[PDB]
């Protein structure tokens, strides 16, 4: 950064097509010791992840993680997850009876796969301490710090001893932090993303803006190793949160239209990304990082 | 490319007009062999072109390319129409009995006038399979490949023996690859234009995006032969597609309102594009190729 | 041009204001031999001029372009227009009886003040012509010819003669020469108008685009003698065309709501016209002339 | 200026969060002898402020200007808010018997701590003269002086003696400036401010264009003191003019929906405001004046 431009702007430029069907093409992504279907997750947020959600997505080699929303259930959660063959994958804050949390989980003999210490602005003494204090108590557990805007930001979390960072500050679709405050990646989350990246040694987790499937492949082009939405996993039959009559569900943070079933929303995911890498001229996610773009005047639209 | 622009931010410059009255404007242009009214041409679609179309345009000496929706009925159609005294235009595929098909009609004493070699990511060893084998089994058949969307696509093709090449990935009014992939020239479809044709030895093909008859003309300018149109001509009496009540018709690729008579369509479009010739200073269509332009801050609109 | 841009991009800045009332700003303009209120001209046109309008304006010192619509009325009308004190400011083509109209006017002892030839396209031989033959029989009529859009058109119709020309082309509310033929000023007038007027030696009247009374100043600004307005007159209690009913006024060329008396709409004109040259630091019309603009990134909405 | 832009182009670059709570974040910000909560200010208009809201600001420590529109009751106000330990800000113009409005005001010993000179087109040897004059007969009265647009404008107000210049022409809601004359800071607010505090020794007021509370904050970065605001504190119940019904009150300048009581919407101001200063990386509103920022190319929407 650089130009600055979001996700309408950007068009991908299609290299020679070596594959003869998209079904050849491997859309799988690892973080840390752990292999996924599709570099997404939903928001680990209660109006879009909840146990059931997180039961599927796990049996099924979907990356989720879980919110924090009611922090006295993580300790059965992780335990369930657990016996279960399965990953957990959790988020803590550091406010403050989650020092004593994340201490009660060592007493405990309970690693966490994933933490994710998810803050609104992220970049801060408080998220290093919490980082620090993980990699005290449970050394094992996959730590993501976040949520930053910075390539700052980014250094000095993975500095602390992040194992990935989370990137966006206002994106969200039912975020108003740039509305109240003037501040963020809100109206250029893919060139924050391009600019963060370029300095990270840790995978980031772009978080927030994803508008199309096709955004995917672009934040992959620029540097993200996964993907958080909310807004397009908000409102499947599956999805927290009532329904209203046509169809409607309820999607908010810490007024949609109904969407299906969320496996049939993962699976066209899929399919999207895999004829994302057929136009990037390869075979797996990673052929999407060397394609050329260009930047469009008008939009996409 | 250079500068990204679309249709829409493009105004040409008028010269110094040199007719009396726009009917002395001459829209004819050649592709290989044949001589045609008007540089468009109806999309390859079952959505927009049938047998009966493909008659009235071929009786009235304009181009058109036949969909490969009833690959069965192929054969007789070059039949029909070569019987008839009318130039026989398809299209081919490469999946994967279409390659005994092309070898069917050399047997069958069949050479189509035209074959479109049309895929959706048309720059592959697939399709140069395809026109390698066309050139062998029916070397007299002007063969149109495609769609590609870059110069690099363009030459290749053109390597490979296509005598034109179709551009345009994902402009379509009904075409959601930029929105599913994140890929192609959606956005910027005249640019990307100017730019394959930079490249290109063979007649190119530009298909994709065109929303009113002036961006035909800026087609023009911008290095296309031949301008093929699914939108503008969706939605004529003659169309494909049932109609409802008032008055609409379906228009989809693989919610119109109704337009009236296909040739009044393509009389309009003659007399706005010998309007377009006025105004390039010349006689003929070849005069637009070399006005100036500007590119518009805002649209057009 | 230089950067393109129009209308709404631009933002004059104000210079030290050094009149107590916007009242002490003389608005007046002087084209040729005669002297008028105002800097506008509403278009020549059968939808917003016609012969009850134009002595009304005439008898207040309006400059007034009479339409071409019913040619035989034209002797009349300047010999009414001459009889009764006021200026006689007719339109005139070049098709083709109209070379013995202006040779009949000659012969009658009929000199019009000022004659428009005006023609869609009128950078041709054909206005060249026209412009030499009015010199030559009314050696004395203030001609106007056009309209064109560019500084090589304006250049030479002033050297076949022209007194001024008139600038646009498809700039127009109810023109649809840009979507037809993808040619003209529409989208960048204001520009072109920037530009025309670098290389004029003679007045220029820029026709078309403006929407808001802030445009007339800015075509001061960027070079104009003259605007002629079409849209704004539009629709007036005096107008051409019948009202329904609320209430409603056709307006077209060769579906608008009612504006009142056409007297309000000049009197206000005047007066935003008088503001603006408060604000450009000024007593008089040539003021606007010399601030500085900016060029802003969305518009002034 | 430099580049153009305005408020929803800007986005603010997130610093160190060095904060547990925006409640340990201080909005306070001093205008010559005098300390507020907020660097807001209602727009000195008789649509938004009156007695009754003056009273409550001042009684708050919030800083309030009064309008002029009942110039006979400024005396009593003056001595109604002295007489209760309040300040007393009142608005003058020039015009002509408010000449000797400041001199009885001197006569009766009655120096209001506040006056502003309040004019469209601030930039004027009227305003000038005001200041001198209010310098002279009330030397310890704080002159606010306005608006202007211009460097140059708050240069020469500054030398006149105005203790802060009040900095817009035309962004304001309901202001018409910009269509009428096309003249101003309209489209470009936050810019025009930049360019104007780069050149000033005074407290600017930035006044009118904010649509987000994040516009304050970016108000800041771009160098006001204080910002003035109309339109987001129209339509209050405490506010001026009356309400209909569901729920709506007028909003005019010399039809919105209700929002509600003011206090709320000033602590949520304040809240914003201390989100604003956690993302600069700071504790107080200074904070904001060193962070970096990028122009978004479509908005912040
Ligand atoms: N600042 C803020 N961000 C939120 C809130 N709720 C969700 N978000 C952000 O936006 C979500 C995803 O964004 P989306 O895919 O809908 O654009 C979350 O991942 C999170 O980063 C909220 O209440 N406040
Ligand atoms: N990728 C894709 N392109 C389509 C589809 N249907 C039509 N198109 C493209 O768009 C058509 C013409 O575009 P239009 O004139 O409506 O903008 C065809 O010529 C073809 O290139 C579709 O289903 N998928
Ligand atoms: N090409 C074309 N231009 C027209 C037509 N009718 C009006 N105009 C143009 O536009 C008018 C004024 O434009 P307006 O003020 O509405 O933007 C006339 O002065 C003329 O230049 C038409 O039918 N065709
Ligand atoms: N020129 C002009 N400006 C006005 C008028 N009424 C209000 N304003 C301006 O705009 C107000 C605030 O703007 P806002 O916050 O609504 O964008 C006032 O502070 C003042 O500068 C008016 O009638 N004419």
């Amino acid at each position: 950064m650089g130009n600055v431009f979001d996700y309408e702007d950007i068009q991908l430029i299609p290299a020679k097509c070596i594959v003869n069907s998209r079904s050849e093409c491997d859309t799988t992504v690892t973080l840390g010791k752990h292999k996924f279907k599709l570099p997404v997750v939903p928001a680990n947020m209660q109006t879009i992840i909840d146990e059931r959600i997180a039961t599927y997505l796990a049996e099924n080699n979907y990356f989720y993680i879980m919110h924090r929303f009611q922090p006295e259930k993580r300790i059965s959660f992780i335990r369930d997850m657990q016996s279960r063959g399965l990953i957990a994958s959790i988020s803590v804050g550091v406010k403050e009876d989650e020092y004593e949390f994340v201490q009660q989980l060592a007493a405990e003999h309970l690693t966490p796969e994933y933490i994710t210490i998810d803050i609104a602005h992220g970049h801060s003494n408080a998220v290093i301490n919490m980082i620090q204090h993980i990699k005290k108590h449970l050394p094992e557990s996959f730590v993501i710090a976040g949520n930053v805007g910075t390539p700052e930001a980014v250094r000095e979390l993975e500095n602390a001893g992040a194992d990935a960072t989370k990137v966006g500050i206002g994106p969200g679709k039912v975020c108003i932090t740039k509305i109240k405050t003037g501040f963020g990646t809100g109206g250029w989350q893919l060139a924050a993303l391009r600019w963060c990246a370029k300095a990270a040694s840790k995978p980031i987790i772009a978080d927030g803006g994803i508008r199309t499937n096709g955004d995917v492949a672009k934040s992959i082009r620029f540097g993200a190793t996964m993907v958080m939405i909310g807004s397009l996993f908000a409102g499947h039959e599956e999805s927290p949160g009532e329904t209203i009559e046509k169809l409607y569900k309820e999607y908010f943070g810490s007024f949609v239209e109904h969407k299906g079933s969320l496996e049939d929303t993962l699976i066209e995911m899929e399919q999207d990304l895999q004829s994302s890498i057929s136009y990037a001229g390869g075979t797996k996610l990673d052929s999407i990082r060397t394609v050329d773009y260009v930047v469009v005047k008008n939009s996409i639209f």
